[PDB]
């Protein structure tokens, strides 16, 4: 009876249902409930969309109001471990059922159910499709906003809803939102209609289960359209004005003077949306995030204000120290003066080892992936550091390999005074260009070369006996080493060819040799040349980004680096918004556009100007 | 911009010639599971692909099996 009741609601037949029906109210309550995963056969139906669906499930409803029981039939959950809150009001809301999911919410549905699957909560975002738990975010998830609209306004909805994984609805339209290519604008506009129709701040000041807020959490996903509508978010209406985020001040002609709120944007607030933006490093949109209104504006005067100053004081302090290095190195015995310049290296190299620990010892594992791209400075300073620290720590003692880790320093340390090049705009490019070329296709020359070089000269090595009497000199390409050393001599283009060599068979050492020479100087080479110029041609645009990422970093470390005191250099004045109380912070950003052509009513201030 | 797929030609290349290297045993590594169709003899073989897509949104009627996932 029970199967026969349960096939045929999928088929969607009218008058097979109620003579179906009609002995099965006769027979008698746990009737029409699958004992397996709890789906009974209001929801059963919901699934198999046919066009008498709409039919049968009034018949059923009907059925329901007759008999004296509807709270358990409409508001029935799912026994699967994979499904544990979905209802029949989820899978008629997905359904694009918008008539079918208000006769459900009419007859009294659990709007505020969560459906806390394991598959409605994914892992791997392939076996899954998380909405946020709530058949209010997925309407809003899946752009119906008819079903959304008919869901806020509700005697039991809760719009602050917080599932398993502490997200809301605000947190989950987060998450769920994407570029204009894969889908639309949607959740953008769902953002906005909910939050308007809500009405409050308590939406986007509730943190999840990671200590983010849904502004933090667009931040951190590497939502850049989301993020750029909050940060940017003004309201003309005044009814509710204090949701918004930038104020207009004034607007003078194509001049208009905005304030934007900077509560949780300033690098002020422990997690602030600037140092996620900056400092995260597992998105690829990162360099697009930075060119919104507040953050480059915050970037830009902190660059001004106190990072320009710190950059050039590392600047000058390092290269003063690697010209005394030098000095007192080269200018070995092999000085009460003279002592200040070597206790100023070990001071200045046991700073460096330290501070490089220290940031060594609080970075993450996620930065260090890429090709390092964000962390070899800090590698290569703490080895320059621990390089100058053991060799004056070999040289207290009486140790003869202690020259060794000091001239090391003294390349490394020249080679890295490199870094500092990112605090101009040209040389900024010229370095990260470096970075992308020595990585990218100077490593796959120098495979190839060194494997090459190697297999020819075991190869050359091979074809010349042992020297006469009283001869060593009798062919260059002696031993392994020698015949690796001359073919590296031959494609730099220095010394001599010499073909007299003592080889039994010389046609083929010179076939051999020529045939190292086309392979290097005409293929290898010349192709690494062509090669770096496809890459300095895809870098030449993505220059202006990557640097400038790079000098956030620098500011938000320089930040970063200032005491409890001396910070007190905050970005603009104290008035932001109408509020009575908690003015919070803001920041003046003055635009000229000459398309509008507007008459300015979301003005703040009659008076333009200071 | 040609070089994605010729080396993945000669990659595919590469496979076939291994299966083939493999004996008329352990070559029981076929690509997914059974049932496939409605059909009730020889439902053959079948390979499951996962699809997201953000435009559509329509009413799933072809669709097979009630239950998603696993
Ligand atoms: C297109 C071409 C350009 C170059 C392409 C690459 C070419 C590379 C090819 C190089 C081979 C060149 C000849 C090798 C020396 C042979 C003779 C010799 O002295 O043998 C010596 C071995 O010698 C070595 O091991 C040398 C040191 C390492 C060589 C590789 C450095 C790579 C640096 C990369 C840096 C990172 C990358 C840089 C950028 C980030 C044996 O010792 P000896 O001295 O004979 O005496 C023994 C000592 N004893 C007596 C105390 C016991
Ligand atoms: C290997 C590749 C090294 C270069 C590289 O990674 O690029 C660098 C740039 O490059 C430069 O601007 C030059 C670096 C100095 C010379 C590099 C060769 C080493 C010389 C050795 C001579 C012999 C000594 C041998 C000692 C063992 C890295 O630049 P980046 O990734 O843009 O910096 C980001 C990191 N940060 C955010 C923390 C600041
Ligand atoms: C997650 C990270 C947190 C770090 C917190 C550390 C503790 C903080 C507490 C305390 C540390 C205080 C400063 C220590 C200075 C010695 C350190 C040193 O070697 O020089 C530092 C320079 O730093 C300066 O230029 C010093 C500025 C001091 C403050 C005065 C500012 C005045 C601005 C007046 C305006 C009007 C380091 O320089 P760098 O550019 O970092 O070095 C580059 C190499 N790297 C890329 C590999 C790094
Ligand atoms: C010169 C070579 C010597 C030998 C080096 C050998 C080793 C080679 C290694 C490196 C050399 C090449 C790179 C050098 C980078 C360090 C300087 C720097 O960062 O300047 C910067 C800060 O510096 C200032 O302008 C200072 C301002 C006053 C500070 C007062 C502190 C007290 C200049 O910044 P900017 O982008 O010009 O300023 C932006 C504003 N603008 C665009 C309107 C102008
Ligand atoms: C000591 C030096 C060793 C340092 C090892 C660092 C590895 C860096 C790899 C790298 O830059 O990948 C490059 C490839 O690179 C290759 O294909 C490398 C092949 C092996 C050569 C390694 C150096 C040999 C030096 C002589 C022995 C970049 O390749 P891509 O096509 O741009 O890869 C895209 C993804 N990626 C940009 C995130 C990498
Ligand atoms: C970076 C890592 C890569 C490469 C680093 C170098 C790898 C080989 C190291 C050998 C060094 C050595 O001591 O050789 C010795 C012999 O050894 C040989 O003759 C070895 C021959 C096979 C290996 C090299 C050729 C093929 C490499 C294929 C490519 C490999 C992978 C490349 C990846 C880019 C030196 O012999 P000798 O100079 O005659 O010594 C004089 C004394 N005697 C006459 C008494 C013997
Ligand atoms: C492969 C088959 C064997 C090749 C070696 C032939 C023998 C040889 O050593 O001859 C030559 C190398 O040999 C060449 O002339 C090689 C030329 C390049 C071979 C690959 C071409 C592509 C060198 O031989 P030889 O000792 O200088 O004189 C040969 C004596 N005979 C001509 C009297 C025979």
């Amino acid at each position: 009876l029970k199967k026969r009741i349960f096939a045929a609601v999928s088929e969607g037949c009218v008058e097979e249902l109620v003579e179906l029906l009609v002995e099965l109210q006769e027979l008698c309550m746990h009737k029409l409930t699958a004992s397996d995963t709890g789906k009974t056969c209001l929801m059963k139906a919901l699934l198999n969309i046919n066009p008498n669906t709409k039919e049968i499930v009034r018949i059923l409803l009907a059925f329901a109001e007759e008999n004296d029981i509807l709270g358990r039939f409409i508001n029935a959950e799912y026994t699967e471990e994979a499904y544990e809150g979905q209802t029949a009001l989820n899978i008629a809301i997905e359904r694009r059922q918008g008539d079918i999911a208000a006769l459900l919410i009419a007859a009294g549905a659990d709007v505020n159910a969560h459906a806390k699957g394991a598959f409605f909560n994914p892992k791997y975002q392939h076996e899954g499709f998380y909405f946020g738990e709530t058949p209010l975010a997925l309407a809003a998830c899946t752009n119906q906003p008819e079903i959304v609209q008919l869901l806020m306004e509700h005697e039991q909805t809760d719009i602050t809803s917080r599932d398993s994984r502490g997200n809301n609805i605000l947190h989950a339209l987060v998450t769920v939102a994407e570029d204009f290519k894969t889908q639309n604008d949607f959740v953008k506009r769902m953002y906005d209609m909910i939050l308007l129709r809500s009405g409050n701040w308590e939406l986007e000041t509730t943190r999840n289960n990671d200590g983010l807020t849904p502004l933090q959490l667009a931040a951190k996903m590497g939502k850049a359209e989301i993020l750029k509508y909050i940060l940017s978010r003004e309201i003309k209406e005044k009814r509710l004005r204090s949701l918004s985020r930038k104020f207009t001040d004034w607007a003078y002609g194509p001049v208009s003077s905005s304030l934007y709120d900077l509560t949780n944007v300033d690098t002020t607030t422990d997690n602030s949306v600037l140092e996620i933006t900056v400092y995260n490093t597992n998105i690829d949109n990162r360099h697009e995030m930075l060119t919104l209104e507040p953050l480059h504006t915050l970037l830009h005067m902190k660059w001004k204000k106190f990072a320009k100053h710190m950059f050039f004081l590392s600047f000058c302090f390092y290269f003063f120290y690697n010209i005394t290095l030098t000095l007192v190195s080269y200018y070995r015995p092999r000085g009460w003066l003279q002592l200040l310049g070597r206790m100023f290296v070990l001071i200045w190299a046991m700073c460096i080892s330290v501070k490089e620990g220290i940031a060594i010892f609080l970075l993450r594992p996620s930065d260090l992936q890429s090709i390092l791209s964000d962390a070899w400075f800090h590698f290569v300073f703490f080895i320059q550091a621990v390089l100058v620290i053991l060799s004056v720590f070999l040289y207290l003692f009486a140790y003869k390999e202690y020259l060794a880790c000091l001239v090391l320093a003294m390349a490394l340390g020249w080679a890295n005074m490199l870094y500092y090049t990112r605090g101009f705009q040209s040389m900024g490019m010229y370095s990260v260009m470096i970075q992308k070329v020595i990585l990218h296709d100077v490593l796959k020359f120098l495979f190839v070369y060194i494997v090459f070089l190697l297999g020819f000269g075991v190869a050359l090595a091979s074809l010349i006996e042992k020297c006469p009497k009283d001869n060593k000199d009798c062919s260059s390409y002696g031993s392994f080493s020698d015949a690796v050393l001359e073919l590296f001599k031959l494609t730099i283009g220095l010394g001599d060819l010499n073909i007299q060599q003592n080889s039994k068979y010389p046609i083929l050492f010179l076939f051999l040799l020529i045939t190292y020479v086309i392979l290097t100087f005409v293929l290898l080479l010349n192709m690494l040349i062509a090669l770096m110029g496809e890459t300095v041609e895809n870098v030449s645009k993505e220059s202006e980004r990557i640097w400038r990422l790079q000098r956030a970093r620098t500011i938000l470390e320089f930040e970063k680096m200032l005491p409890e005191w001396l910070r007190s250099r905050f970005r603009m004045g104290e008035l932001c918004k109408v509020a009575e109380d908690d003015f919070r912070l803001c920041l003046r950003i003055n635009e000229v556009k000459w398309t509008e052509w507007k008459t300015h009513v979301s003005f703040l201030n009659e008076d333009p100007g200071p």
